[PDB]
């Protein structure tokens, strides 16, 4: 499987994608300012810990392309006011 490292926090790939399925299906994602490297628009949702679903800011955001595939994750760096890319990893 796979996941993301956001500053000190680990996000599990399956848990993230489970949250994504919910918000895409409910049609409650938000248009994002970011696009993919291929110029595809992204939408985001607020990323909860584990399987938690929330519409409240958590410090972490997941970004999907239309069909609803998770493209990447970012975390808010409060010092810089920037949404910094989380590091994606794949396990063996």
């Amino acid at each position: 499987s796979d996941g993301w490292t956001c500053a000190g926090s680990d996000f599990d790939g399956d848990q993230v994608r489970g949250q994504a399925r919910h918000w895409v299906g409910q049609q409650k994602t938000k248009f994002s300012e970011f696009h993919t490297h291929n110029d595809v628009p992204l939408c985001y949702f607020e990323l909860g810990e584990g399987n938690q679903l929330t519409q409240s800011y958590t410090g972490f955001r997941a970004y999907c392309d239309e069909p609803g595939d998770v493209y990447n994750l970012r975390y808010l760096d409060v010092s810089s006011r920037t949404w910094v890319l989380c590091t994606h990893y794949d396990n063996d």
